[PDB]
């Protein structure tokens, strides 16, 4: 096409070789008379050297960072050169020309606010890092899917405009639909279940999406879900599944993903199995005895996540068993125990990275509990009715991917994975 | 847990063992004061007999079709039963127990009305027909992505909520996006364009929307496409890819999908390489060769392609070299341009994919939006990023459904999507 090789794809055992290759001016640089050109391709960063009197050194010198180019010259082996090696520039073509200067620098440091680099994304994502994120991510998207697949799960695609929210309560985005008020998905929740019932082994990876205007951390308006919905199962079973999964992410990124690790400076956790379970009942006494002011049945907030976090010793644990009166009504509760329910949240260090739980499967223990939470039944008439043909015991577990991209990277903001952020002062790029 | 095998894995080297199945009630026949029950799981279905000398009779007495079960009994070998084998029964547990009569037949060939099918979706979807389509779908996914591995794709994921559009006359979903309207986009498009600037070879597979209120065939609101771009490559580069893709799709689904293929009675098309590239300005002449009122610059639709379906005795072909103007602003014209370096992939009758080589200087795309009659100002969002170095590019999307159609025979939409949405359908 553009080019013969990747720049990465070239070894000292070229040397005298004539390659070609192609991507974009990363850095230039004069010295002695020669002019340096640090040339980026999507393989990483070669060095190229234009002397004097090359036929490739006047157009060499009209060329500006970010263009892309064509170059065609030959290896010479170095050693004080990156990977022992440069090309010695014999040709090069201007494909495209960027305008000069540029208003972010690929190479420079993040200098600027998130909202500064999003006028300029592109140029933002161009750089060492982001490169490394985007790529991370891709993998540990694979590695989500190649566990599955080994469990005989089957991928599906559910319906993201919806007529009415499965969790009341939640605020969905208004979507104007050939003449009525739709919304957008939050989760494939119901849908899952209901493609359990058929297949049994489900998982879907794709766009869900929040109304609130929380400005905390990690709250993007949309966001990618990571689901799975497994029929014979409860919760227990799950979050073995997850183990297995979450240990072939990190396996797979320290393998694969070694040259991104290290532009980013980060080792993800190791995956011990098991995973610390921890019982919400003893969160809550670990909390109260440093004396916060917290009660049976309150929420775990991040502040509590923290110390929780400073007193595990362990950055990865599972809170089980949380109380039924906080958890959905298609969660099924404990059959020793009524007040607590059969959920998990997967915590790593105070950030909540995945939800899940053994649901319930009959119509008149789901009706209860729509009761029990002040709910009409009649109102989700929707979801009730499919359970009155042999709906199986199920459970199941979603995660979000730019939160497990933190345990992956160490980027603490969602703004920094996410290439293209959606959240209530955000719409463009 | 519920089971210790599925219905598939038991052979007849199972013979006197124990065995725990978890699965739903099928069917029910009772033969010689013998009990029948087809038990169903993912794997198939299998056959478990209940003795009036058993435990298991009296529950067994009471049990509906579609009921979730656990029976644990021993295997005996028959090789006049399925897969050579069946299951005498001891207990039978009653996990969840449906309610009688069905709305729906499971068991059946099922000649129902497609909204009243709609209303009954789980049932329907339990079909063995209809769960060769969902394996199938999975099958060809995984296949898809690893094909794109291979060369070194990186999955992404696009915005999905966009300020405004970039087909302007396109009809997109408003969204009530804080205090202001914003639409669903109905393709990743410029941000597929923009993520190959950066890292040069991405895909992404993921929801779009339009909100024409079409009645043809083949016309969800929602549905999955699946897109690749692809940094260096002009067209030819990206139709020798969706080739490679194809190929590796259609030998899957053979391969790993054999039962899938057997249920539903068809078989994929042969993906022959190359796939037979028309170009279009030759598309017009052969309509015109046979009796055919057409003239260069028209669209080819639907009635054109079953008439070119024949004409070219070739199932898989590429139309090509659209003319310049029936195509988008961001597709490249031809260096030698009242063509461009277009293709729509067509399977039959049915558009399948499109694609192009984009444009990358700033300079030929607003002209070619001040040559459309669209004023370059209003398109300064797609604009503004080929200030900084676009390099040349190309890529397609594919839509999932339509690609279903040449893996599964199915011609009809709404029996290939689990839960539809078009003008009157929005539940389930
Ligand atoms: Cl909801
Ligand atoms: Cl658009």
């Amino acid at each position: 096409m553009y080019r013969s090789h990747f720049i990465a794809d070239v070894t000292p055992e070229y040397d005298g070789k004539e390659v070609i290759w192609a991507g974009w001016v990363h850095l230039l640089r004069d010295l002695g008379g020669k002019k340096f050109i640090i040339l980026r391709d999507k393989t990483g960063l070669g060095q190229v050297v234009v002397d004097k009197n090359s036929s490739a050194f006047g157009i060499s010198q009209e060329l500006t960072q970010e263009s892309v180019i064509q170059v065609r010259g030959i290896v010479k082996a170095d050693k004080r050169a990156p990977r022992g090696i440069e090309l010695h520039a014999e040709e090069i073509t201007l494909l495209s020309k960027a305008k000069a200067p540029l208003p972010l620098d690929v190479s420079g440091k993040v200098k600027a606010d998130i909202d500064t680099r999003l006028r300029e994304r592109v140029l933002d994502l161009r750089r060492q890092e982001m490169q490394a994120v985007i790529k991370i991510q891709s993998l540990a998207l694979k590695a989500f899917r190649e566990t599955l697949y080994k469990e005989g799960f089957i991928e599906i695609f559910t319906p993201k405009i919806i007529a009415s929210a499965t969790e009341g309560g939640a605020q969905l985005f208004p979507v104007i639909y050939f003449g009525k008020e739709a919304f957008l998905a939050q989760s494939p929740q119901l849908y899952k279940e209901l493609m359990a019932g058929v297949v049994e082994r489900v998982f879907e990876v794709a766009p869900a999406w929040r109304a609130e205007e929380s400005d905390t951390p990690f709250h993007l308006a949309e966001f990618i879900s990571m689901d799975v919905e497994m029929a014979f199962a409860d919760y227990n079973d799950v979050m073995q599944l997850l183990e297995k999964i979450l240990h072939n992410i990190v396996k797979t990124i320290k393998e694969e993903g070694k040259e991104e690790l290290k532009i980013l400076n980060y080792e993800p956790p190791e995956v011990k199995i098991p995973i610390k379970r921890l019982k919400y009942t003893e969160a809550i006494e670990i909390l109260r005895s440093k004396g916060y002011n917290i009660k049976f049945g309150d929420d775990i907030g991040t502040p509590e996540l923290r110390i929780l976090n400073e007193e595990l010793k362990e950055d990865l644990y599972f809170i089980v068993d949380w109380p039924s009166d906080a958890r959905p009504f298609y969660t099924k509760s404990k059959s020793e125990n009524p007040e607590l329910s059969e959920s998990f949240d997967l915590i790593y260090k105070f950030l909540e990275i995945v939800s899940g739980s053994t649901r319930n499967h009959k119509r008149e223990v789901l009706e209860e509990a729509l009761k029990k939470k002040g709910l009409k039944p009649e109102s989700f008439e929707f979801f009730l009715k499919w359970f009155d043909y042999g709906m199986p015991p199920h459970a199941g577990f979603g995660m979000g991917l730019a939160r497990l991209m933190v345990m992956l990277t160490g980027i603490q903001s969602v703004k920094e994975i996410v290439p293209f952020p959606r959240d209530k002062k955000r719409l463009t790029p």
